[PDB]
């Protein structure tokens, strides 16, 4: 069933448009994606167990190493990184831009706090389902409270895009990156 879940991953994601929005002044970023098939049920894709567990974020460069769940609820972002439901699943494939988020500035965990101290260059791993994909950064930004910025899918580019998150009323500068995918010697 884990050849199945990415499988049908990969199908969800050929249904779905992908989004998102960093809104002003919004403390977690907007999911802003269609499906031309909603009897793919995101809640049951890629579920790994009952807590909504997908896959891990790994970044080496900061000591990273985080389970991502579905969703951005306020809850599941105190217990690891949320995938934004209306982004591709990170499986990845042509056309595809997953977004994941994370806290930063909390004491009780790191989460993204660091995610400012990556560069371009720097790899980002997901584990999901028995694989391993490989992104490459490409562009990290700082998105402050005033701004609006739109995440599209770009061309037929395979990307990953990190993106700081907060608290409630917590109004602060997001830090936003990218990688893309890439194919290190197995
Ligand atoms: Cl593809
Ligand atoms: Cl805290």
């Amino acid at each position: 069933d884990a050849k199945t879940q990415v499988e049908q991953a990969h199908a969800y994601n050929d249904a779905l448009s992908a989004g998102a929005v960093l809104e002003a002044n919004n403390h977690v970023p907007t999911g802003a994606g269609s499906s031309k098939d909603s009897s793919l049920q995101y809640a049951n894709i890629l579920k790994a167990n009952n807590e909504g567990l997908m896959a891990r974020l790994k970044i080496p460069s900061i000591s990273l190493d985080l389970p991502v769940y579905h969703g951005t609820a306020d809850d599941t972002l105190l217990k690891g990184l949320g995938h934004l439901e209306g982004t591709s699943l990170p499986v990845g494939g042509e056309g595809t831009r997953s977004v994941i988020t994370g806290h930063r500035g909390l004491a009780e965990a790191t989460m993204f706090t660091n995610l400012d101290k990556v560069k371009t260059g720097d790899s980002l791993i997901v584990e999901v389902f028995g694989e391993v994909l490989t992104y490459r950064v490409t562009s990290t930004k700082v998105v402050e409270p005033e701004e609006t910025e739109a995440l599209r899918v770009e061309e037929g580019k395979d990307l990953l895009t990190l993106v700081t998150c907060t608290p409630l009323g917590i109004n602060t500068h997001r830090i936003l990156l990218t990688g893309e995918r890439i194919y290190p010697t197995p």
